[PDB]
Parts: C-alpha cells; structure tokens; sequence
C-alpha cells in the first residue's frame, strides 16, 4: 500500500534525500535532461512510451524533451516538499500514479528509473546510500501503480 | 506566438510576479486550494471538467482535489523560475498547454482563472498592478491554445 510505503521514509532517509536534492535539484533542466536520456540509452525498450516527445536521442535540443525533463524534477520538488506530511505526499504520489496508469506504466517499470538516479547522484558523488534512499521514494510512487 | 508573449514580460511583470508569489507560493496546499474552490465558486460550468477528482464540494477534505491543488501551483512555481529564460519557459508552457488542448480548454476558458488569482491576491493584499501581471503570465499560456 502507499501508506506503508510512505512510513518507510524514516528521519535518515528523510535526511539523505533531502541533502542530495539541495545538489540534484539545483539544476532541473540539466539533470532532468541527463536523468531521461540515461534512462532511454540503459532502457532502450521504453522509449515507445514517450512516442509524443519525438526525438529523444537529440537530448537537450529536442524542446518538448526540455519541457517534460524540467516538468518532472519538479515532480521530485513536490515529493521532497511533502515529506513531513504523508496525507499530502500520498495525495500528489496518488495524482502522478494517475498519469503513468493511463500511459500503462506498471510498477516493475517505473522501477526503472533507479538505474539513472543512481548513476545521476554517482555523478556528483552521492554513492549508494544516497540512492537506496531515492528507491524508497520510487517505492512510494510504485505501491500507487 | 507563445515566444513573443514570453519575451515581452518586462522587468517590472517579472519583479510583480516574483514578490506576488514568495507569498501566495508559499502556501501550496492552502492557496491551490483556494484557487480551485474559487474558480468552482464563481465558475460553476467548470465543475463537470474535473469529474476525475470527484466531489470538489469537499474542499481540502478531497484527496484528489488537494493533490491535484498542489501541483498546479508547482506548475506556477515551475513558470516564475523559467522567467528569465524565454526559451525555458516557453517549451514548459507547451507542455502543460498540451495538458489543456487534450481536455478540450479553449484560450478564452484558461482565462477564467484570472478571476481566482485576482481574489486569492487580493487575500494577501496584491491589488490591481498584481493581477495585471499575473494576467500577462496567464496570457503566454493563451498563446499556446
Ligand atoms: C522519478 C520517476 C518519475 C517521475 C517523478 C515521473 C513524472 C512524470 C510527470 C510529472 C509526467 C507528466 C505527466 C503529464 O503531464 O501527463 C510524466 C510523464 C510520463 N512518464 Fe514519467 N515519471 C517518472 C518515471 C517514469 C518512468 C520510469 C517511465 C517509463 C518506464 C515513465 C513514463 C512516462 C510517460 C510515458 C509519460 C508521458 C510522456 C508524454 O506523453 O508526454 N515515467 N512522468
Ligand atoms: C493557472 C492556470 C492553470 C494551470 C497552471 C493549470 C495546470 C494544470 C495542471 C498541472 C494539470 C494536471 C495535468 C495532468 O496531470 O494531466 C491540470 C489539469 C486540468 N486543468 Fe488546469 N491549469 C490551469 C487552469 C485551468 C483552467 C482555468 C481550466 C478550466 C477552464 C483547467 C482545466 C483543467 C482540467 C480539466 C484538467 C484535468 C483534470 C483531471 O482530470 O485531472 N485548468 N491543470
């Protein structure tokens, strides 16, 4: 349930996630940008999903690609923003899961954006446990699904 | 076109806009909502729109209304930081403008939260200047519908 997947998100990893965010969070478009195109270079199979953004291996240029990218890190601004308050947080998790259940996105897939954070945070040298601490709040989104 | 809508916003709109929103945006949850009531008060043709958010009577009390409240304002939140970069701004516009045109939201009735902002600002004692500047950011928007 979105319930006990949000009481996961402890006082540490309420803290880890928001440390890492002052860095990531810094620059949504370059990191939006950066998180997504990792994600279709490691998961080539999902770029029929994203059918409307047109060219995606054209990156920071593709402007509807731009737009989607800077959308959704302030997807992830919401979530941090939400964390001390589950009601609210499970209510904008509840909203976003609404967009990804229309566009068939199960949980196992959307599970796949761990692999691209990861390696986002690794690039500004936030290791492992800054990124299991980003799979427990995927996790939240991924019990919604 | 949406980019010349964009690129005319001159300093003083952006510096109205700006001051207008370290306050409303500094309550999401409670200024979103009081949007969106508004905008159901004195619109109420509106109401049958978001028939996926169930009873919008419930106010606050309404999940889906809440988190769809707060995200709107991150999508305000999302166009005051983009204000000094037109070409940012305007590819985050087209996204959510796409939003809209899916839902059949012709120009003319994106116009009606002008209605709403003007009210909410007023709350927080933002007179005229302050509508009139939000009504320009609402009109670069327009420009994409
Ligand atoms: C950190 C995780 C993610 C977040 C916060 C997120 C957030 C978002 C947001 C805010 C939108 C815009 C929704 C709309 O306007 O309709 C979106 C669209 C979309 N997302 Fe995600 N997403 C994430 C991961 C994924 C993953 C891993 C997949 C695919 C396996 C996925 C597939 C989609 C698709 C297909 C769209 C629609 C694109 C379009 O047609 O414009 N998302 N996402
Ligand atoms: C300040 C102006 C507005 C902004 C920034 C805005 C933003 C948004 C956002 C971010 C969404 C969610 C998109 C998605 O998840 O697919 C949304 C949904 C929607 N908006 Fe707006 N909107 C605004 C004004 C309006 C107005 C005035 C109308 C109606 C005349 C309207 C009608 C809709 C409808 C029908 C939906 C879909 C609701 C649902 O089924 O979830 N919006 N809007």
């Amino acid at each position: 349930s979105v319930y006990d997947a949000a009481a996961q998100l402890t006082a540490d990893v309420k803290k880890d996630l928001r440390d890492s965010w002052k860095v990531i969070g810094s620059d949504k478009k370059g990191n939006g940008v950066a998180l997504m195109t990792t994600l279709f270079a490691d998961n080539q199979e999902t770029i029929g999903y994203f059918k409307r953004l047109g060219d995606v291996s054209q990156g920071m240029a593709n402007d509807k690609l731009r737009g989607h990218s800077i959308i959704l890190m302030y997807a992830l601004q919401n979530f941090i923003d939400q964390l001390d308050n589950p009601d609210d947080l499970v209510c904008v998790v509840e909203k976003f899961a609404v967009n990804h259940i229309t566009r068939k996105i199960s949980a196992a897939e959307f599970g796949k954006i761990n692999g691209p954070i990861k390696k986002v945070l690794a690039s500004k040298n936030f290791g492992d446990k800054y990124a299991n601490a980003w799979a427990k709040l995927v996790a939240v989104v991924q019990a919604a699904l």
